[PDB]
Protein backbone atom coordinates (compact mmCIF):
# COMPACT_ATOMS: atom_id res chain seq x y z
CA UNK A 1 0.00 0.00 0.00
CA UNK A 2 1.66 3.02 1.31
CA UNK A 3 5.41 4.18 1.11
CA UNK A 4 6.54 6.02 4.22
CA UNK A 5 9.21 8.02 3.46
CA UNK A 6 11.10 9.44 6.86
CA UNK A 7 12.85 12.13 8.12
CA UNK A 8 15.59 14.03 9.87
CA UNK A 9 14.55 17.35 11.35
CA UNK A 10 15.44 19.85 8.78
CA UNK A 11 15.43 22.17 5.56
CA UNK A 12 16.05 19.35 2.77
CA UNK A 13 14.99 16.21 4.48
CA UNK A 14 11.40 18.10 4.57
CA UNK A 15 11.84 18.54 0.62
CA UNK A 16 13.49 15.96 -0.30
CA UNK A 17 11.18 13.08 1.17
CA UNK A 18 8.19 15.50 -0.17
CA UNK A 19 9.75 15.42 -3.75
CA UNK A 20 9.75 11.05 -3.18
CA UNK A 21 6.26 11.25 -2.18
CA UNK A 22 5.29 13.21 -5.23
CA UNK A 23 6.93 11.47 -7.65
CA UNK A 24 5.84 8.44 -6.47
CA UNK A 25 2.26 9.10 -6.57
CA UNK A 26 2.69 10.50 -10.25
CA UNK A 27 4.16 7.52 -11.04
CA UNK A 28 1.04 5.73 -9.21
CA UNK A 29 1.70 4.65 -5.43
CA UNK A 30 0.30 5.91 -2.87
CA UNK A 31 3.19 7.98 -0.68
CA UNK A 32 3.13 9.16 3.03
CA UNK A 33 5.83 11.69 4.57
CA UNK A 34 6.83 11.66 8.32
CA UNK A 35 8.45 14.78 8.59
CA UNK A 36 10.67 15.07 11.33
CA UNK A 37 10.72 11.66 12.41
CA UNK A 38 13.88 11.60 14.63
CA UNK A 39 17.39 11.99 14.00
CA UNK A 40 19.45 9.71 12.23
CA UNK A 41 19.14 6.33 14.10
CA UNK A 42 15.30 6.78 14.87
CA UNK A 43 15.24 6.45 10.72
CA UNK A 44 17.55 4.10 10.52
CA UNK A 45 15.37 1.86 13.13
CA UNK A 46 12.17 2.42 11.56
CA UNK A 47 13.35 1.46 8.55
CA UNK A 48 14.84 -1.84 9.37
CA UNK A 49 11.88 -2.48 11.23
CA UNK A 50 10.18 -1.52 8.15
CA UNK A 51 7.69 0.80 9.99
CA UNK A 52 9.39 3.56 6.86
CA UNK A 53 10.58 2.08 3.96
CA UNK A 54 12.89 5.05 2.74
CA UNK A 55 14.12 7.96 3.84
CA UNK A 56 17.48 10.53 2.76
CA UNK A 57 21.17 9.49 4.19
CA UNK A 58 24.39 10.88 4.00
CA UNK A 59 27.14 8.46 3.45
CA UNK A 60 29.69 10.17 6.18
CA UNK A 61 26.82 9.47 8.72
CA UNK A 62 25.75 5.96 7.61
CA UNK A 63 29.74 5.17 7.68
CA UNK A 64 30.17 6.44 10.81
CA UNK A 65 27.02 6.37 12.89
CA UNK A 66 24.94 3.65 11.49
CA UNK A 67 28.33 1.19 10.64
CA UNK A 68 30.00 2.20 12.94
CA UNK A 69 33.52 1.84 10.79
CA UNK A 70 36.63 2.97 11.99
CA UNK A 71 37.78 6.41 9.74
CA UNK A 72 40.42 5.60 7.29
CA UNK A 73 43.71 7.26 6.58
CA UNK A 74 42.14 9.87 4.84
CA UNK A 75 38.53 10.12 3.34
CA UNK A 76 37.76 9.70 0.13
CA UNK A 77 34.70 10.05 -1.75
CA UNK A 78 34.28 7.00 -3.43
CA UNK A 79 36.33 5.05 -1.30
CA UNK A 80 33.31 5.63 1.72
CA UNK A 81 30.16 5.90 -0.77
CA UNK A 82 31.24 2.00 -1.48
CA UNK A 83 32.05 1.02 2.00
CA UNK A 84 28.41 2.35 2.96
CA UNK A 85 26.91 0.77 -0.05
CA UNK A 86 28.39 -2.82 0.78
CA UNK A 87 27.60 -2.24 4.24
CA UNK A 88 24.26 -1.11 4.46
CA UNK A 89 23.52 -3.82 2.21
CA UNK A 90 25.39 -6.74 4.55
CA UNK A 91 24.87 -5.84 7.90
CA UNK A 92 20.69 -4.74 7.19
CA UNK A 93 19.98 -5.42 3.78
CA UNK A 94 19.24 -2.04 3.05
CA UNK A 95 19.86 -0.78 -0.30
CA UNK A 96 21.08 2.62 -1.64
CA UNK A 97 18.66 3.14 -4.54
CA UNK A 98 20.29 6.56 -5.52
CA UNK A 99 23.00 9.47 -5.15
CA UNK A 100 21.14 12.97 -5.08
CA UNK A 101 24.21 14.63 -6.11
CA UNK A 102 24.90 17.02 -3.28
CA UNK A 103 26.97 16.71 -0.10
CA UNK A 104 26.01 18.12 3.12
CA UNK A 105 28.91 18.47 5.17
CA UNK A 106 28.87 18.95 9.07
CA UNK A 107 31.37 22.53 8.77
CA UNK A 108 32.15 24.21 11.84
CA UNK A 109 31.02 27.91 11.61
CA UNK A 110 32.13 31.24 13.92
CA UNK A 111 30.57 34.28 13.37
CA UNK A 112 33.06 35.92 10.32
CA UNK A 113 33.63 39.40 12.25
CA UNK A 114 34.66 37.41 14.82
CA UNK A 115 37.27 35.19 13.05
CA UNK A 116 38.50 38.57 11.24
CA UNK A 117 39.20 39.98 14.58
CA UNK A 118 40.66 36.83 15.94
CA UNK A 119 42.89 35.52 12.92
CA UNK A 120 41.03 32.50 12.88
CA UNK A 121 40.10 30.06 9.53
CA UNK A 122 41.16 26.56 10.29
CA UNK A 123 39.75 24.13 12.85
CA UNK A 124 43.19 23.61 14.85
CA UNK A 125 43.08 27.73 15.66
CA UNK A 126 39.88 27.17 17.52
CA UNK A 127 42.30 25.27 20.29
CA UNK A 128 43.46 28.36 21.85
CA UNK A 129 39.86 29.49 22.48
CA UNK A 130 37.98 26.60 22.80
CA UNK A 131 37.37 27.08 26.82
CA UNK A 132 36.39 30.48 26.03
CA UNK A 133 33.80 29.49 23.35
CA UNK A 134 29.96 28.27 23.27
CA UNK A 135 28.66 25.20 20.78
CA UNK A 136 25.59 25.31 19.93
CA UNK A 137 25.46 21.84 18.35
CA UNK A 138 22.10 20.40 16.47
CA UNK A 139 20.70 17.13 17.77
CA UNK A 140 23.55 14.73 17.12
CA UNK A 141 26.85 16.21 16.74
CA UNK A 142 27.73 16.96 20.61
CA UNK A 143 27.80 13.01 20.95
CA UNK A 144 27.90 10.94 17.96
CA UNK A 145 31.52 9.36 17.02
CA UNK A 146 32.03 11.98 13.77
CA UNK A 147 31.33 14.76 15.78
CA UNK A 148 32.72 16.52 19.05
CA UNK A 149 34.30 13.21 20.15
CA UNK A 150 36.11 13.30 16.83
CA UNK A 151 37.24 17.11 17.33
CA UNK A 152 38.33 16.09 20.48
CA UNK A 153 40.24 12.86 18.96
CA UNK A 154 42.07 14.64 15.98
CA UNK A 155 42.03 18.36 16.97
CA UNK A 156 42.51 17.30 21.05
CA UNK A 157 39.77 20.06 22.33
CA UNK A 158 36.87 20.21 23.77
CA UNK A 159 34.67 23.62 24.18
CA UNK A 160 33.30 25.53 27.09
CA UNK A 161 30.32 24.27 27.00
CA UNK A 162 27.81 22.30 24.84
CA UNK A 163 24.11 23.78 23.98
CA UNK A 164 21.74 21.51 21.64
CA UNK A 165 18.85 22.58 19.44
CA UNK A 166 16.76 22.22 16.50
CA UNK A 167 19.40 22.24 13.78
CA UNK A 168 17.65 25.19 11.85
CA UNK A 169 18.31 27.43 15.14
CA UNK A 170 21.69 26.82 15.25
CA UNK A 171 21.72 29.45 12.74
CA UNK A 172 19.78 32.38 14.69
CA UNK A 173 21.91 31.25 17.53
CA UNK A 174 25.15 31.85 16.61
CA UNK A 175 23.57 35.19 14.71
CA UNK A 176 22.36 36.68 18.01
CA UNK A 177 25.68 36.09 19.69
CA UNK A 178 23.75 32.99 22.27
CA UNK A 179 26.27 30.21 20.85
CA UNK A 180 29.71 31.17 19.13
CA UNK A 181 30.26 27.84 17.13
CA UNK A 182 28.00 25.46 15.21
CA UNK A 183 28.52 22.48 12.91
CA UNK A 184 26.65 24.21 9.88
CA UNK A 185 25.05 22.44 7.13
CA UNK A 186 27.03 23.38 4.20
CA UNK A 187 23.85 23.12 1.99
CA UNK A 188 22.39 25.96 4.29
CA UNK A 189 23.00 29.72 2.89
CA UNK A 190 22.31 31.15 6.14
CA UNK A 191 25.70 30.31 6.63
CA UNK A 192 26.25 33.60 4.20
CA UNK A 193 23.80 35.46 4.93
CA UNK A 194 24.51 35.64 8.64
CA UNK A 195 28.13 36.73 7.75
CA UNK A 196 29.52 33.27 9.26
CA UNK A 197 32.80 31.69 8.02
CA UNK A 198 32.97 28.18 7.69
CA UNK A 199 36.26 27.22 9.04
CA UNK A 200 38.60 24.90 7.44
CA UNK A 201 38.56 21.22 8.39
CA UNK A 202 42.33 21.33 8.23
CA UNK A 203 43.32 17.82 9.38
CA UNK A 204 40.31 16.28 7.52
CA UNK A 205 38.44 14.90 10.83
CA UNK A 206 35.34 15.02 9.60
CA UNK A 207 33.87 12.51 6.39
CA UNK A 208 32.32 13.96 3.46
CA UNK A 209 28.10 13.46 3.50
CA UNK A 210 26.76 12.70 0.02
CA UNK A 211 23.27 12.75 0.26
CA UNK A 212 21.76 9.13 -0.72
CA UNK A 213 18.35 7.29 -0.64
CA UNK A 214 18.15 4.33 1.33
CA UNK A 215 15.33 2.13 1.32
CA UNK A 216 15.09 -1.16 3.06
CA UNK A 217 15.73 -4.71 1.80
CA UNK A 218 11.75 -5.78 0.78
CA UNK A 219 11.24 -2.54 -0.84
CA UNK A 220 14.25 -2.61 -3.02
CA UNK A 221 12.81 -5.79 -4.54
CA UNK A 222 10.08 -3.34 -6.26
CA UNK A 223 12.04 -2.70 -9.41
CA UNK A 224 9.57 -0.01 -10.48
CA UNK A 225 10.04 1.70 -7.24
CA UNK A 226 13.40 1.96 -7.17
CA UNK A 227 13.10 3.38 -11.03
CA UNK A 228 11.02 6.22 -9.97
CA UNK A 229 14.03 6.97 -7.16
CA UNK A 230 16.16 7.05 -9.71
CA UNK A 231 14.78 9.67 -11.61
CA UNK A 232 16.28 11.76 -8.66
CA UNK A 233 19.64 9.86 -9.61
CA UNK A 234 22.47 12.90 -9.38
CA UNK A 235 19.44 15.56 -10.16
CA UNK A 236 20.13 17.91 -6.87
CA UNK A 237 23.60 19.40 -7.03
CA UNK A 238 24.89 21.28 -3.92
CA UNK A 239 24.11 24.73 -5.22
CA UNK A 240 20.48 23.32 -6.44
CA UNK A 241 19.80 22.05 -2.70
CA UNK A 242 21.60 25.38 -1.14
CA UNK A 243 18.80 27.63 -2.90
CA UNK A 244 15.89 24.76 -2.64
CA UNK A 245 16.62 25.36 1.15
CA UNK A 246 16.92 29.23 1.05
CA UNK A 247 13.40 28.96 -0.08
CA UNK A 248 12.08 26.85 2.75
CA UNK A 249 13.90 29.09 5.78
CA UNK A 250 14.32 31.99 4.69
CA UNK A 251 11.70 33.16 2.25
CA UNK A 252 9.40 30.42 4.43
CA UNK A 253 7.89 28.39 1.47
CA UNK A 254 6.29 25.47 2.10
CA UNK A 255 8.57 22.09 1.88
CA UNK A 256 5.90 20.38 -0.15
CA UNK A 257 5.32 23.56 -2.32
CA UNK A 258 9.67 23.93 -3.23
CA UNK A 259 9.50 19.96 -4.16
CA UNK A 260 6.55 19.75 -6.31
CA UNK A 261 7.81 23.04 -7.84
CA UNK A 262 10.81 21.96 -8.23
CA UNK A 263 9.62 18.11 -10.05
CA UNK A 264 7.16 21.05 -12.51
CA UNK A 265 10.40 22.46 -13.11
CA UNK A 266 12.44 19.37 -14.19
CA UNK A 267 9.82 18.06 -16.13
CA UNK A 268 9.75 15.37 -13.80
CA UNK A 269 5.78 15.77 -12.74
CA UNK A 270 2.48 17.42 -14.53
Amino acid sequence: ERVVIGSKPFNEQYILANMIAILLEENGYKAEVKEGLGGTLVNYEALKRNDIQLYVEYTGTAYNVILRKQPPELWDQQYIFDEVKKGLLEADGVVVAAKLGFRDDYALAVRADWAEENGVEKISDLAEFADQLVFGSDPEFASRPDGLPQIKKVYGFEFKEVKQMEPTLMYEAIKNKQVDVIPAYTTDSRVDLFNLKILEDDKGALPPYDAIIIVNGNTAKDEKLISVLKLLEDRIDTDTMRALNYQYDVEKKDAREIAMSFLKEQGLVK
